[PDB]
Protein backbone atom coordinates (compact mmCIF):
# COMPACT_ATOMS: atom_id res chain seq x y z
CA UNK A 1 0.00 0.00 0.00
CA UNK A 2 1.18 3.80 -0.58
CA UNK A 3 -0.24 6.67 1.29
CA UNK A 4 1.06 9.71 -0.90
CA UNK A 5 1.59 13.26 0.67
CA UNK A 6 2.49 11.54 4.16
CA UNK A 7 4.41 13.07 7.12
CA UNK A 8 7.97 12.87 6.25
CA UNK A 9 8.47 10.48 9.30
CA UNK A 10 6.28 7.86 7.84
CA UNK A 11 7.67 8.18 4.14
CA UNK A 12 11.31 7.86 6.09
CA UNK A 13 10.75 4.92 7.58
CA UNK A 14 9.94 2.87 4.51
CA UNK A 15 12.38 4.15 2.73
CA UNK A 16 16.19 3.56 2.21
CA UNK A 17 16.66 7.58 1.41
CA UNK A 18 15.94 10.77 2.77
CA UNK A 19 13.73 13.30 1.04
CA UNK A 20 10.65 11.05 -0.14
CA UNK A 21 6.68 11.54 0.85
CA UNK A 22 5.15 8.35 0.14
CA UNK A 23 4.58 6.27 2.87
CA UNK A 24 4.72 2.58 1.97
CA UNK A 25 3.63 -0.15 3.84
CA UNK A 26 1.54 -3.62 4.11
CA UNK A 27 -2.07 -3.56 4.33
CA UNK A 28 -2.13 -6.06 6.96
CA UNK A 29 -1.27 -2.62 8.91
CA UNK A 30 -0.84 -3.68 12.41
CA UNK A 31 -4.27 -5.26 12.62
CA UNK A 32 -4.82 -7.45 15.23
CA UNK A 33 -2.30 -6.26 17.36
CA UNK A 34 -2.20 -3.73 20.33
CA UNK A 35 -0.25 -0.93 21.35
CA UNK A 36 -1.00 0.92 24.79
CA UNK A 37 -0.02 4.42 24.92
CA UNK A 38 0.97 4.89 28.25
CA UNK A 39 0.49 9.44 28.34
CA UNK A 40 -1.66 12.11 28.83
CA UNK A 41 -4.49 10.32 27.61
CA UNK A 42 -5.73 10.04 23.52
CA UNK A 43 -8.81 11.81 22.32
CA UNK A 44 -10.25 8.57 20.76
CA UNK A 45 -13.00 10.51 19.35
CA UNK A 46 -10.73 12.15 17.09
CA UNK A 47 -11.83 10.89 13.59
CA UNK A 48 -8.34 9.87 12.81
CA UNK A 49 -8.63 7.02 15.64
CA UNK A 50 -11.53 5.55 13.33
CA UNK A 51 -13.20 4.06 16.32
CA UNK A 52 -9.99 2.18 17.11
CA UNK A 53 -8.92 3.60 20.44
CA UNK A 54 -10.44 3.78 23.77
CA UNK A 55 -8.98 5.09 27.01
CA UNK A 56 -8.92 2.02 29.62
CA UNK A 57 -7.23 3.59 32.82
CA UNK A 58 -6.84 6.66 34.25
CA UNK A 59 -5.38 8.07 37.86
CA UNK A 60 -7.36 11.52 37.34
CA UNK A 61 -10.65 12.85 37.67
CA UNK A 62 -10.72 12.40 33.82
CA UNK A 63 -9.41 9.64 31.06
CA UNK A 64 -9.52 12.70 28.55
CA UNK A 65 -6.41 14.33 27.18
CA UNK A 66 -6.29 17.60 28.09
CA UNK A 67 -2.87 18.29 27.27
CA UNK A 68 -2.47 17.01 23.41
CA UNK A 69 0.94 15.10 23.90
CA UNK A 70 -0.52 11.33 24.30
CA UNK A 71 -3.20 12.11 21.63
CA UNK A 72 -0.47 13.32 19.32
CA UNK A 73 1.94 9.76 20.26
CA UNK A 74 -1.44 7.61 19.81
CA UNK A 75 -1.68 9.83 16.16
CA UNK A 76 1.73 8.17 15.15
CA UNK A 77 1.07 4.80 16.53
CA UNK A 78 -1.84 4.36 14.69
CA UNK A 79 -3.99 7.15 13.41
CA UNK A 80 -5.40 6.63 10.00
CA UNK A 81 -3.24 9.36 8.17
CA UNK A 82 -0.64 10.15 10.72
CA UNK A 83 -0.13 6.40 11.86
CA UNK A 84 2.51 3.71 11.37
CA UNK A 85 0.22 0.75 12.04
CA UNK A 86 -2.93 2.14 10.61
CA UNK A 87 -5.29 -0.71 11.54
CA UNK A 88 -3.89 -1.27 15.19
CA UNK A 89 -6.07 -1.22 18.26
CA UNK A 90 -5.05 1.99 20.66
CA UNK A 91 -5.36 1.62 24.17
CA UNK A 92 -5.13 4.82 26.48
CA UNK A 93 -3.46 4.77 29.81
CA UNK A 94 -3.51 8.56 32.01
CA UNK A 95 -0.64 8.68 34.04
CA UNK A 96 0.03 11.78 33.36
CA UNK A 97 -1.77 15.27 34.27
CA UNK A 98 -3.19 17.72 31.86
CA UNK A 99 -0.48 19.11 32.46
CA UNK A 100 1.66 16.33 31.43
CA UNK A 101 3.67 15.53 34.79
CA UNK A 102 3.30 12.97 36.59
CA UNK A 103 4.56 11.14 39.84
CA UNK A 104 6.75 7.78 39.60
CA UNK A 105 4.32 6.10 41.44
CA UNK A 106 1.71 6.52 38.81
CA UNK A 107 3.64 5.99 36.16
CA UNK A 108 5.01 2.30 37.89
CA UNK A 109 1.39 1.72 38.67
CA UNK A 110 0.57 2.35 35.29
CA UNK A 111 2.94 0.19 33.87
CA UNK A 112 1.84 -3.02 36.08
CA UNK A 113 -1.80 -2.05 34.88
CA UNK A 114 -0.39 -2.29 31.27
CA UNK A 115 1.17 -5.74 31.69
CA UNK A 116 -2.01 -7.42 33.37
CA UNK A 117 -4.62 -5.35 31.58
CA UNK A 118 -3.57 -7.55 28.08
CA UNK A 119 -4.94 -10.73 29.37
CA UNK A 120 -8.44 -8.64 28.64
CA UNK A 121 -7.63 -7.51 25.60
CA UNK A 122 -8.04 -8.80 22.23
CA UNK A 123 -4.30 -8.90 20.58
CA UNK A 124 -3.47 -12.06 18.84
CA UNK A 125 -0.71 -10.53 16.92
CA UNK A 126 1.16 -9.02 19.98
CA UNK A 127 1.37 -6.21 22.60
CA UNK A 128 2.84 -3.17 22.32
CA UNK A 129 3.54 -0.39 24.82
CA UNK A 130 4.74 3.54 24.29
CA UNK A 131 6.30 5.00 26.37
CA UNK A 132 6.85 8.93 26.00
CA UNK A 133 7.87 10.30 28.75
CA UNK A 134 10.53 10.14 31.39
CA UNK A 135 12.94 11.47 34.58
CA UNK A 136 15.70 11.22 36.39
CA UNK A 137 17.03 8.09 37.01
CA UNK A 138 15.42 5.25 38.94
CA UNK A 139 15.89 1.72 39.59
CA UNK A 140 12.18 1.22 40.27
CA UNK A 141 10.60 3.03 37.18
CA UNK A 142 13.36 0.52 35.20
CA UNK A 143 12.47 -2.44 37.05
CA UNK A 144 8.53 -1.36 36.15
CA UNK A 145 9.70 -1.48 32.31
CA UNK A 146 11.53 -4.38 32.57
CA UNK A 147 8.33 -5.98 33.85
CA UNK A 148 5.56 -5.08 30.98
CA UNK A 149 8.39 -6.21 28.95
CA UNK A 150 9.30 -9.46 30.53
CA UNK A 151 5.29 -10.08 30.76
CA UNK A 152 5.17 -10.35 26.87
CA UNK A 153 4.89 -7.05 25.78
CA UNK A 154 7.22 -4.82 23.57
CA UNK A 155 8.31 -2.09 25.93
CA UNK A 156 8.98 1.53 23.20
CA UNK A 157 10.60 4.37 25.54
CA UNK A 158 12.07 7.63 24.92
CA UNK A 159 15.95 8.72 25.28
CA UNK A 160 14.89 11.83 26.77
CA UNK A 161 15.37 15.55 25.48
CA UNK A 162 18.32 16.82 27.35
CA UNK A 163 21.33 16.45 24.54
CA UNK A 164 23.02 13.87 27.19
CA UNK A 165 23.79 10.65 27.68
CA UNK A 166 20.73 8.58 28.44
CA UNK A 167 22.03 6.27 31.11
CA UNK A 168 20.41 9.03 33.83
CA UNK A 169 17.01 8.78 32.55
CA UNK A 170 14.30 6.35 33.40
CA UNK A 171 13.07 4.40 31.81
CA UNK A 172 15.32 5.16 29.36
CA UNK A 173 17.85 3.53 30.78
CA UNK A 174 16.63 -0.01 31.29
CA UNK A 175 18.40 -2.02 28.93
CA UNK A 176 15.87 -4.71 28.62
CA UNK A 177 13.49 -1.60 27.00
CA UNK A 178 13.96 -0.37 23.41
CA UNK A 179 15.08 3.20 24.08
CA UNK A 180 14.65 5.24 20.83
CA UNK A 181 16.25 8.59 20.19
CA UNK A 182 15.15 10.88 17.33
CA UNK A 183 16.19 12.31 14.10
CA UNK A 184 14.88 15.29 11.79
CA UNK A 185 14.19 14.84 8.18
CA UNK A 186 17.82 15.29 6.89
CA UNK A 187 18.74 12.35 8.67
CA UNK A 188 20.84 14.02 11.63
CA UNK A 189 20.57 13.64 14.80
CA UNK A 190 18.03 15.70 16.68
CA UNK A 191 19.19 18.60 18.14
CA UNK A 192 17.94 17.71 21.13
CA UNK A 193 17.89 13.81 21.53
CA UNK A 194 19.51 12.15 24.22
CA UNK A 195 22.57 9.34 22.98
CA UNK A 196 24.93 7.05 24.85
CA UNK A 197 25.13 3.33 24.55
CA UNK A 198 21.57 2.38 25.89
CA UNK A 199 20.13 3.31 22.84
CA UNK A 200 18.70 1.07 20.46
CA UNK A 201 17.38 2.97 17.90
CA UNK A 202 16.55 6.05 16.11
CA UNK A 203 12.98 7.23 14.78
CA UNK A 204 11.89 10.41 13.25
CA UNK A 205 11.17 13.21 15.99
CA UNK A 206 11.83 16.65 14.44
CA UNK A 207 8.89 18.54 13.16
CA UNK A 208 6.45 15.61 13.23
CA UNK A 209 2.58 15.83 11.84
CA UNK A 210 0.31 13.97 13.92
CA UNK A 211 -3.10 14.49 15.92
CA UNK A 212 -4.45 16.57 18.16
CA UNK A 213 -6.96 17.68 20.75
CA UNK A 214 -10.16 19.38 19.70
CA UNK A 215 -10.05 17.23 16.63
CA UNK A 216 -7.09 18.95 15.11
CA UNK A 217 -3.45 18.53 14.07
CA UNK A 218 -0.38 19.79 14.30
CA UNK A 219 3.30 19.50 14.08
CA UNK A 220 5.78 18.77 17.57
CA UNK A 221 9.14 17.57 17.87
CA UNK A 222 10.73 15.49 20.87
CA UNK A 223 12.13 11.82 21.52
CA UNK A 224 8.68 11.41 22.15
CA UNK A 225 7.33 11.40 18.78
CA UNK A 226 10.29 9.05 18.10
CA UNK A 227 9.32 6.42 20.10
CA UNK A 228 5.46 5.97 18.64
CA UNK A 229 7.28 5.76 15.41
CA UNK A 230 9.15 2.35 16.63
CA UNK A 231 5.50 1.68 18.69
CA UNK A 232 3.78 0.75 15.72
CA UNK A 233 6.36 -0.45 13.86
CA UNK A 234 6.91 -3.21 16.05
CA UNK A 235 2.74 -3.67 16.28
CA UNK A 236 3.29 -3.90 12.38
CA UNK A 237 6.21 -6.51 12.27
CA UNK A 238 4.33 -8.33 14.90
CA UNK A 239 1.63 -8.19 12.74
CA UNK A 240 3.67 -9.83 9.72
CA UNK A 241 4.49 -12.51 11.61
CA UNK A 242 8.57 -11.43 11.26
CA UNK A 243 9.30 -11.20 15.26
CA UNK A 244 7.56 -11.19 18.65
CA UNK A 245 7.26 -8.66 21.33
CA UNK A 246 10.56 -10.34 22.84
CA UNK A 247 12.57 -9.78 19.96
CA UNK A 248 11.04 -7.09 18.16
CA UNK A 249 13.76 -4.03 19.23
CA UNK A 250 16.33 -6.55 17.86
CA UNK A 251 15.04 -7.06 14.71
CA UNK A 252 14.30 -3.73 14.13
CA UNK A 253 18.16 -2.56 15.32
CA UNK A 254 19.02 -5.53 12.49
CA UNK A 255 16.90 -4.15 10.16
CA UNK A 256 17.36 -0.69 10.65
CA UNK A 257 19.12 1.49 7.97
CA UNK A 258 22.46 1.59 9.45
CA UNK A 259 25.15 4.11 9.41
CA UNK A 260 22.95 7.19 7.48
CA UNK A 261 22.20 9.20 10.67
CA UNK A 262 24.96 12.30 11.18
CA UNK A 263 25.87 14.00 14.60
CA UNK A 264 25.52 10.79 15.85
CA UNK A 265 28.24 10.70 19.02
CA UNK A 266 30.99 8.17 19.21
CA UNK A 267 29.46 5.02 21.26
CA UNK A 268 25.69 5.33 20.24
CA UNK A 269 23.85 2.99 17.48
CA UNK A 270 23.75 4.44 14.37
CA UNK A 271 20.44 3.00 13.24
CA UNK A 272 17.16 4.34 11.85
CA UNK A 273 13.95 2.66 12.71
CA UNK A 274 12.90 1.02 8.76
CA UNK A 275 9.82 -1.19 7.77
CA UNK A 276 12.14 -3.07 5.44
CA UNK A 277 8.66 -3.32 2.62
CA UNK A 278 9.45 -4.35 -1.03
CA UNK A 279 6.09 -2.63 -2.63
Amino acid sequence: AAQTNAPWGLARISSTSPGTSTYYYDESAGQGSCVYVIDTGIEASHPEFEGRAQMVKTYYYSSRDGNGHGTHCAGTVGSRTYGVAKKTQLFGVKVLDDNGSGQYSTIIAGMDFVASDKNNRNCPKGVVASLSLGGGYSSSVNSAAARLQSSGVMVAVAAGNNNADARNYSPASEPSVCTVGASDRYDRRSSFSNYGSVLDIFGPGTDILSTWIGGSTRSISGTSMATPHVAGLAAYLMTLGKTTAASACRYIADTANKGDLSNIPFGTVNLLAYNNYQA
